């Protein structure tokens, strides 16, 4: 695990990922990433990017992780690895509550994946997920 982790995200999807008047990264995606990074004891720099460029940037190693409401799909799994689910892929329907988004990561970076999964499991067990979800939403955004 390096000191640095660069996290790419598409900042056009409040309340998950967006930018405030002062330019800071804001949203549920940002709070999960920062909470995990703090538990992982690494430094995490947020990087703005168009969604279509996120995965190519991950393979080109411009960024080391993706957190951007990135839904876990068969096509994407063929090209990258995913962390455990962050929350449901589509909020507007229970049919997609079994689906899910996750942290996009390079397949060979198995050590960085487990680190994310470890912190994600630890922040959900101690209630940090719930308290941080209760800020934005009035429903079970994690889903199934």
């Amino acid at each position: 695990l390096p000191q640095t982790v660069r996290i790419g995200t598409d900042t056009t999807y409040a309340p998950f990922s967006s930018k405030d008047a002062k330019g800071e990264f804001i949203g549920f995606d940002i709070d999960l990433g920062n909470e995990m990074c703090k538990r992982m004891q690494v430094k995490c720099t947020w990087v703005a990017s168009d969604f279509d460029a996120l995965i190519p940037s991950l393979k080109a190693k411009k960024i080391d992780a993706i957190i951007s409401s990135l839904s876990i799909t068969d096509k994407r799994q063929q090209e990258i690895a995913f962390s455990d689910k962050l929350y449901a892929a589509d909020v507007k329907d229970k049919k997609y509550f079994g689906d899910g988004t996750g942290v996009g990561l390079r397949k060979d970076d198995t050590e960085l994946k487990a680190a994310f999964d470890k912190a994600l499991t630890e922040l959900r067990q101690d209630g940090t997920y719930d308290k941080m979800a209760k800020k934005y939403f009035d429903f079970n955004v994690y889903g199934d």
